[PDB]
């Protein structure tokens, strides 16, 4: 078979699959792991966006009341170090010792944040388990699906802890692991035990190539069959060449900034309302997506499904209002440092060189520093910054409670100082079934998110990768790579 070759925007830190979380590490660890229930992208006939959960780990399932799903395992599955699946490790996996309990904090920080409230889940036997929440969720199904669920092996994951876990993984997934140096390169192989559609590719290589244009240029001379995170501004090049193409898709993920809220400048809500009044997103999709990225009504997104609200106005956009909201601040004029690191983000510092004209024309003057991969700054440090979220579930849950939630990281690591309505929501909504209250709890939520601007939603943005027309492969909806049969050379 035919080696993979990917040209990469950048790598994780880890292989440890919940650490791996971010727009790079799933595009690997969906190779190495499998989750107890998939999202099949390409259900009837789908062009890479269909919504269809099937079996995977679990060949069936079955909820049982408001805050339990009983799984049943598919036998004789075998991890690559030839250990079989079993209850245990789906047991380990949803742990609190492993993933949400106050142990799992230092092995995975974003764990408790980002799970449902848990309780321990219920072996009932090799190949029976029960996942269980303490109080009621109607979300247990999306989550086990999810990225926060792939299946981990109790008994090696334990001898090596956490962190040497992420650097040797071992998973039950169509590809196993080869090799990591960190901030260049990840390789895996052909899995030719595994259990679901046998892998077609005999190693996949992600060689980072931080540079947009090397990258394309990697693609020209043949050195990389797929590239990723490229800009609409390269389809007409690429798509010149007769034997190279475009292969792009909407995601279910949104770019953003935000900011470090401990700051003084951005304690109150009066300075970051500015610059969010002040950006003018049509005029960036127009500029820089071609209009190919999406703005959305909110913090509101269509893969919420019921949680959704279609009839939701714009985000505002009122540079006057800005302005005066400037002035109102008392803002002295000193320049505002925004962090990233170079183009990790499709077009994230030509977004931001077009918003800090934007913000100069309101009065405040914001400068670029750049960090370079793996050196993320001290947050004491970062005044603004870009960021991205997943919109990981079929529910409006995600991502406003795993991020902004009274638990989360935006309240507790970097500040932001919420309403106590906006936290009362967000405990009322984990609970809550599907209905009226529920739905415009989220709303709500959604108006005071604007109000206050711990962060600005900038616009989905549209995937893009570049493949020669040799190597069959459709993208997903989602910030991920799927081989699962789709990949095939000739
Ligand atoms: O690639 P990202 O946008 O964010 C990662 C971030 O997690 C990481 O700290 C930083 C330094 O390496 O690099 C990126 O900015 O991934 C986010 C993830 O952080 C978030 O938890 C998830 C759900 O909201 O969405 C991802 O897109």
């Amino acid at each position: 078979r035919r080696a993979l070759r990917l040209g990469v925007n950048g790598l994780p830190n880890s292989l440890e699959p919940v650490n791996a979380i971010s727009n790079v590490g799933p595009r690997i660890v969906n190779q190495i792991f499998d989750t107890l229930i998939a999202r099949d992208f390409f259900a009837k006939g789908a062009p890479g966006n269909a919504i269809d959960l099937v079996p995977a780990l679990a060949e069936s399932w079955e909820r049982i009341d408001e805050k339990s799903v009983r799984f049943k395992l598919r036998q004789k599955v075998m991890f690559h170090d030839g250990v079989e699946l079993t209850a245990d490790d789906v047991a380990y996996t949803f742990s609190s010792e492993r993933l949400w309990g106050p142990e799992a904090i230092k092995k995975i920080p974003l764990g408790k944040s980002y799970s449902l409230d848990f309780d321990e889940p219920v072996v009932e036997d090799k190949y029976t388990v029960t996942l269980r929440t303490k109080t009621p969720s109607y979300l247990i199904e999306t989550f086990v699906a999810s990225w926060m669920s792939r299946i981990v092996p109790k008994e090696y994951y334990k001898k090596l802890g956490a962190v040497d876990f992420g650097n040797k993984p071992v998973g039950t997934g169509p590809y196993k692991f080869v090799e990591f140096v960190a901030g260049d390169r990840v390789v895996l192989e052909a899995n030719d035990a595994y259990w679901g559609p046998k892998p077609t590719a005999s190693k996949i290589t992600y060689q980072i190539v931080a540079e947009p244009a090397t990258r394309v240029a990697g693609l020209i001379s043949g050195e990389y069959d797929i590239i990723t995170t490229l800009t609409p501004d390269d389809i007409q090049l690429i798509n010149s060449y007769p034997d190279l193409e475009t292969r792009g898709t909407l995601i279910e993920n949104f770019h953003m900034f935000t900011f470090n809220m401990n700051q003084e400048v951005f304690k109150d809500k009066k300075l970051r309302r500015a610059l969010a009044l002040a950006v003018n997103r049509p005029i960036m999709v127009e500029a820089l997506w071609k209009k190919q990225a999406s703005i959305p009504a909110g913090f509101n997104f269509p893969n919420y499904g019921e949680t959704f609200d279609p009839k939701r106005k714009a985000m505002e956009y009122n540079v006057e209002e800005a302005k005066r909201l400037v002035k109102e601040s008392g803002y002295d004029g000193t320049p505002i440092t925004y962090h990233t690191m170079g183009n990790y983000y499709a077009n994230a510092m030509p977004a931001l060189m077009m918003m800090i004209e934007m913000w100069k024309q309101i009065g405040v003057n914001v400068v670029m520093k750049t960090y370079a991969p793996g050196s993320f700054p001290p947050d004491n440090q970062t005044w603004m910054r870009n960021w991205s979220n997943g919109q990981w579930m079929t529910d409006a849950y995600a991502t406003i409670v795993p991020e902004f939630g009274p638990n989360g990281q935006v309240q507790k690591r970097w500040g932001w100082k919420a309403p106590a309505e906006f936290n009362e929501l967000c405990q009322k909504v984990t609970v809550l079934p599907n209905g009226k209250e529920r739905f415009d709890a989220y709303n709500r939520m959604r108006d005071i998110f604007e109000e206050e601007a711990p962060a600005v939603i900038l616009y989905q943005p549209y995937d893009v990768y570049a493949a020669r027309k040799d190597v069959h492969w459709k993208p997903v909806s989602f910030e991920m790579m799927e081989f699962r049969n789709n990949l095939s050379f000739g």
